[PDB]
């Protein structure tokens, strides 16, 4: 279904947030269960665009076997507020992308709340440098997230096996 009853929260996001560093592959680490991903080896790539954002490279690996990926582009509407980004796909209304944590060189968190009235749609993804990430780094994520009203028990961890993945 993965509509929930109730509006979005505002939460914090990275005040110092250079989107140069934040560049190139980050691999899904634990995500919530969403519409478009049905699949795991879960990865995005961001690149240089001629602009204010950066283009967007998502791919995953689906239960048949199938690689399905998606390209789209990244832009902060407010230079204020560079970690308030949206995520434009295809003919799609833009989404937000709000990076509320990132080293730039280890981890990220994203949280993206869509309103639908008096219901709302989250995405939420934990994101690492590396296929892993430290179980405590995972924790210190998983307790912004709980402070905003996301259910850390609702968290998918993602299959990034090589053996499956390669
Ligand atoms: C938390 C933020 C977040 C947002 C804003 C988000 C949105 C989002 N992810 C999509 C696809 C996708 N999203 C991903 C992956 C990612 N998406 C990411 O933002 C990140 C960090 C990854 C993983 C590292 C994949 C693999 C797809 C393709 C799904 C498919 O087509 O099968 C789409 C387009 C749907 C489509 O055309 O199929 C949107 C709008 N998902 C998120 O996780």
């Amino acid at each position: 279904m993965f509509i929930k009853p109730g509006r979005c929260p505002k939460p914090a996001v990275q005040e110092d947030f250079d989107a140069a560093r934040y560049l190139g592959v980050w691999y899904d680490i634990q995500r919530l269960p969403n519409k478009f991903q049905k699949g795991e080896c879960a990865t995005a790539t961001y690149s240089l665009s001629p602009g204010e954002g950066f283009s967007v490279f998502n791919r995953e690996r689906l239960a048949n076997g199938t690689i399905k990926s998606v390209i789209g582009s990244a832009i902060a509407e407010d230079p204020c507020e560079p970690a308030k980004l949206q995520f434009f796909h295809e003919n799609a209304a833009p989404v937000p992308y709000w990076v509320l944590s990132t080293d730039y060189d280890n981890y990220a968190l994203v949280y993206s709340c869509i309103n639908l009235g008096a219901s709302h749609a989250a995405y939420a993804s934990i994101v690492s440098r590396q296929p892993t990430l430290p179980e405590e780094t995972i924790k210190k994520l998983q307790g912004t997230m709980s402070s905003f009203g996301v259910g850390v028990d609702t968290l998918l961890t993602t299959n990034q096996d090589a053996a499956y993945c390669s």
